[PDB]
């Protein structure tokens, strides 16, 4: 299964952790966005949205959006080990719904506000300062996460990490390398250390996040 | 089941079409954001993220994010009509993955870039038009946004978003597949008339 990616990319790292959890080996295909490798006609024919991660499965089925890939990996490549799939992606509609809400929270709030705050600083114009409104908004996202984690081990509840933990762990590791002091959010920091110590593929998350630190050397 | 909403709100409209599709009646709880009703302690106790739509089911289960609500409605209520549930939310992992990708596309790209442009910047406009072009491309040779022979919850979500584009004054006929899908899907999806009317009257 071909996996078009960059290690620095949070959503790519979420997929790497999930593939590790379900015992899927990914054929890693570095996709240099700066070089426009995602804009090559062969890539566009696979994925007209020209984005990473992109997964191409054994039949040539092409999928993108990291969290859609996470669910697909569990349902198709994990579900044989029923207990494992249930831990990663509980099927009770209430439990499933909380996992989904946290995944959407990660894409549209937690990672979205990270991008809105930092991307203008580290790319394009490279604005020399962060917008204070964008900072407050981002801090509000961290505050939401901190609240979700109050009296809970994991982001969507459960006795074990779910795919929501894996997605948010990719995101939070990116906050860390950006230089955000997560110790401001005690539950987030506690969860971050614990989940980093136990999840499959945490090595890919840690090393890839360090790579993304290349945007933050100044 | 209690539905905390505003009539003009896209994600609210998406949930309303989905409830209609599964034959669920919603107890409407108008939640005025400009009036700060989402920041009242009663609401914050239900939903610390203080956002609408929020659903409270009979058993006291609280849920937010429209697209999570959509899935919940199908899984819990749609499942009483097996063929219906499979039309709205196909179970095959590949088919479901496309539905999921389209739902995430809607929140993070299509609606996101709409919000960035309308809530006029040349760069923000370009980014928004790129999202419309993506949807236009997805719809080349497909009746529905995630494929399939019938509308899925991804169609319903994107219908709510696209109705907001229309009322904001964007010329959707620039994206032929988008306009074609929008007019046709609006004609056949139960409650989709109310979607456009709600967008037009309150958006
Ligand atoms: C500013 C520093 C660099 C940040 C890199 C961000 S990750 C690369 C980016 N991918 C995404 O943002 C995918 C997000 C998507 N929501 C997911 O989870 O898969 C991309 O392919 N972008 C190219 C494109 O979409 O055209
Ligand atoms: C005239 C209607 C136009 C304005 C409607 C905007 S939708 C209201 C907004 N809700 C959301 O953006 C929820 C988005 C979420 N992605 C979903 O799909 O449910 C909100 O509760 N915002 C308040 C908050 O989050 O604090």
């Amino acid at each position: 299964m071909d996996f078009y990616y960059l290690p620095g990319s949070a959503p790519c790292r979420a997929v790497q952790m999930t593939a590790a959890a379900v015992g899927v080996e990914l054929n890693l295909k570095l996709t240099n966005l700066m070089a426009g490798e995602h804009m090559k006609p062969e890539f566009l024919k696979l994925n007209p949205q020209h984005c990473i991660p992109t997964l191409v499965d054994e039949d040539g089925f092409v999928l993108w959006e990291s969290r859609a890939i996470q669910i697909y990996l569990v349902e198709k490549y994990g579900a044989h080990d029923a207990d494992l799939a249930e831990r990663l992606y509980p099927s009770d509609p209430r439990r499933r719904a909380v996992v989904h809400q946290r995944l959407f929270f990660d894409v549209a709030v937690l990672y979205q506000r990270f991008a809105e705050y930092y991307y203008p600083q580290i790319a394009g114009q490279k604005v020399p300062v962060g917008d204070p409104g964008r900072l407050r908004s981002m801090e509000q996202a961290l505050e939401f996460l901190n609240t979700f984690l109050e009296g809970e081990q994991y982001v969507a509840g459960g006795d074990d990490p779910t795919i929501a933990d894996l997605s948010i762990l990719a995101t939070i590791a990116t906050y860390e390398v950006a230089g955000y002091d997560l110790r401001r959010y005690e539950n987030v920091q506690r969860w971050y250390e614990r989940t980093s110590a136990i999840v499959p593929g945490a090595d890919k998350n840690v090393e890839g996040a360090k790579v993304f630190g290349r945007y933050f050397t100044q």
